[PDB]
């Protein structure tokens, strides 16, 4: 719905000073401080303030541990979603090594674990790795880790026949049935910011409720799972039969029978046992507890932070990782700016994938949250803009002032107080008598107060020179300053505002200047300030 | 020996210039550009530029692979020596894992390397760690990894008692002797930048003369070694004996003997073999060719590098490793400069240990290669200055003007050729007529041309500015640039020079500031050029 703004009048200049003491900036570079007039797309800006991100070259070196931060683990520094998950397959070759493992007939034994393919891939939002340093079953790399092995019964053990000195049947390790039933184990899917757990047999009313069975380690990206019954079968033999026979006069020992297996005591062939070693085929079955070791390439990030203050003009610059030569500017970057070196940031280093949530105050790191742009948005401008809105309550509130047939802009930016897109926040807010201004002018505003001061209204004709534009937030109406005598040069030449910024009530211009050929030079500084109300 | 310098005469000053364009520096806390006169310990510079070292936090996940440089491997980053060996050390443990895994029984199982404990320390120069994240043999972490288990001689198998229906002996793995003999395995030292080989037994005169066994992969830190001759026994057994008997009438089978085996074909029991299986010892030895993983801790660098050119001042920054927070400045640095951006450093963030040799260009880390500062320099400033120069042929010539009873310097830092301590680099070059200047007096040279420029010549009265010193570097002579006229202040106030460089024939001055209360200002920046022949 539309909503007419009536234009109350023009704020006078109150005064006018050179920016001089300040670094040179090419015009054909543009302002290390001052937001240029097409930046309004990446700034929800309060004041004379710069920033720019760069992405430095990396490699499958460049890690970033899958640590998700959550309530049980506040001090992670992921924010987006990986639930990785697999299973132990049985088989021969699996049952074999499960079962000589927990026998202690070789303790380097270990079944391969088996992820789900496309839960590692994740959708590619972000595109996740195994680490596959992590552990190695003999020559064999994997990302996962027995942890614990649990048989659910007691392991069964085979009977041996009796001992001839000693008529007590011995034992032996069962063997496994090469052509049984295999049991794939369970569903295990990794968790990081808390242990796997397991009801507590008596919780009510004894306590806890749960009981910790192992750990993850998220600062690792470390998971932790539980495989729930592996199993495979085994063939037990057990003792039977009794005894007894009457072999006498000249001897005293007797004979008979198939299959059977008699044993007589060698310090008293008169004290016998017999019996037979029955085969039963058994159901091993083995709770498995692993850890899985996962990560994201997380390309390093350099961000310069400058801005204008105490009549100066502070330079801070920033890295996150190990940042070595540049590969490229951020394809994505909106920054909400307080004017004095504070700043939230959104970087995606691409188009979708891996992306930084920062917080910074001049050169210092405060946080930093990750997440991932899903490559739905198509590496939109747009739909990211709406996806970061969404997912951290930033929007580029100082890009949205536009001159058709008149000004006009969007409630959403106008109001600059809800990121979100929502009922009403597409109202256009139309400024009358606006309509001399030219179609090609660009603005970069800045809510401030009780307005939202957005630079940059230029003319077709070089006579008149550029105006700012202060609109009120609650659409009551809007103002203009003109800055002629300000931006004169010349007797019939101006300047024109091709950075800008305003802050505490201070207007903040940045102009091109160039020689007769056309070469580039210093950017021409200067502040304004209003005479408000 | 002492060579006297006569004062040749006074170089006018032929202009002056307030270098007025540049940021702000505060008197209380020095030039973000130009090196203080009592700086000169730090530098063999060449012009206006300053550069600073600050070291991140850090911790065990800041590691600095073992990558050694050398003429195999000239992209490693590594100069320092590390020379890590140790043994397989044989007993009935390891024995047993080399058993099992050389004969098929468990290819998981491997013995553990013994690692020569001092070898690793490494004499703390600096100290070296293993990664035990690198390799597994079951539970068991280790920085090791057997490659290759190669037998010396073909392994021998044991014989069975011949086939019931076959009569042909079949075989089985020998059991090891418990209580037989272990031979520890040779010596195995990891090597980096080549792979471990061994002679060809053709070589002359068929190519090539040595043969390529395992590599090491100098990247990762990963070293090659070779631990030959492993050994322990085993209790092989041989079959023996023949056959024939007479059992007749109503049979055909006889009976006797003691110990020895019998067997007659169960399709045939005419056809029949006796004999017995013979235990002997024998000597099983297997070379085994591993890998090793090591590191050391090395904390993140981040370095400004500022210097005038242009008249501008261009400001640069750079971080190796990843930099996260400022620990402190770095403990140990001196910096040869060229004026404009270029420098070689060599950086120490502590007192001894890891330390690097940085090559910068603005920006721009063009190389780095890593020494290490032995602990017998017990973190001397003097020490580490002759060590630095005999290893990377860096010494500060900045630092040695100095003025006693007159001005003298050493040979060293006067001809400012030669870094290194030698015959007649101690000769004292002492300026006569240079009485007058103050004892306080701080120096910080520029070996240009034929001049060693070293500004800071004061004096004790304030009525006398401050002196520039040029000294002929073949000791030829001296002159001062008496430059109170570009020092003068008030009328019977001058100001001093603070901060001193020299380059292209011109003099670049810094002087502190303060209010009547002691409170500091920005520093007085100038430009003197000196009429020179
Ligand atoms: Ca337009
Ligand atoms: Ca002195």
């Amino acid at each position: 719905a539309n909503f007419n703004v009536p234009k109350l009048g023009v704020f006078p200049v109150a005064a006018v000073f050179d920016i001089d003491n300040v670094p040179e900036d090419s015009s054909a570079t543009g302002s290390r401080w001052l937001p240029s007039i097409y930046q309004g797309g990446n700034y929800w800006g309060g004041g004379p303030q710069a920033l720019h991100a760069q992405v430095s070259n990396f490699d499958s070196s460049n890690r970033l541990p899958y640590n998700p931060r959550t309530e049980n683990n506040p001090a992670g520094n992921c924010a987006f979603a990986f639930n990785p998950f697999g299973q132990y397959i049985s088989n021969i070759s699996s049952a074999q090594s499960v079962h000589r493992r927990i026998y202690g007939i070789d303790l380097n034994d270990e079944p391969l674990f088996s992820p789900n393919a496309a839960s590692i891939t994740n959708g590619g939002n972000p595109t996740m790795s195994q680490d596959t340093g992590y552990h190695n079953i003999g020559p064999i790399n994997t990302a996962y880790k027995a942890e614990i092995f649990r048989p659910v019964n007691p392991l069964p053990m085979s009977d041996t026949a009796p001992d001839p000195e000693t008529l007590e049947p011995g034992q032996t390790e069962p063997l496994i049935k090469s052509d049984g039933v295999y049991s794939n184990s369970g569903i295990a899917s990794f968790i990081f910011d808390r242990p796997v757990t397991e009801p507590n047999p008596n919780w009510p009313p004894l306590p806890p409720p749960v009981i910790p069975i192992i750990y993850p380690t998220p600062a690792l990206g470390i998971g932790a799972a539980a495989a729930y019954g592996f199993g495979y079968q085994v063939t037990v033999y057990r003792w039977e039969e009794i005894p007894v026979e009457f072999l006498n006069p000249e001897g005293s020992p007797c004979a008979y029978e198939a299959g059977i297996i008699l044993v007589r005591q060698t310090s008293n062939p008169m004290n016998a046992v017999a019996g037979r070693l029955v085969p039963y085929v058994e159901d091993i079955a083995v709770d498995i507890f692993l850890t899985g070791k996962f990560f994201t390439l997380n390309p390093p990030l350099r961000i310069t932070n400058n801005y204008f203050a105490d009549d100066e003009v502070k330079e801070n610059t920033v890295t996150i990782g190990n940042y070595t030569t540049t590969l490229s500017s951020a394809y994505y970057a909106v920054y909400k700016t307080d004017g004095y070196g504070g700043a939230t940031c959104f970087i995606a280093s691409g188009g979708a994938g891996i992306s930084a949530l920062v917080q910074l105050q001049d050169n210092s790191v405060l946080d930093v949250l990750y997440y991932s742009l899903p490559l739905s948005l198509g590496g939109s401008k747009a739909a990211i803009d709406e996806w970061v809105a969404n997912n951290c309550g930033l929007f580029p509130m100082s890009g949205g002032l536009d001159k058709t047939t008149l000004l006009e802009i969007p409630r959403r930016q106008l109001e600059a107080i809800n990121p979100q897109d929502g009922p009403g926040q597409y109202d256009l807010f139309i400024l009358d008598d606006s309509g001399a201004y030219a179609s090609f002018s660009s603005f970069i505003g800045y809510p401030e107060a009780a307005y939202y001061v957005a630079g940059a209204a230029t003319f077709m004709d070089v006579e008149n020179p550029d105006e700012i534009i202060f609109i009120l937030r609650n659409g009551a109406g809007w103002y203009a300053c003109e800055i002629g005598d300000a931006l004169k040069i010349a007797d019939d030449e101006f300047d024109s505002v091709d950075y800008f910024a305003y802050r505490g009530g201070v207007m903040f211009i940045g102009s091109a200047r160039y020689t007769e050929g056309g070469d580039p030079l210093p950017i021409k500084y200067r502040a304004i300030i209003p005479g408000l109300p």
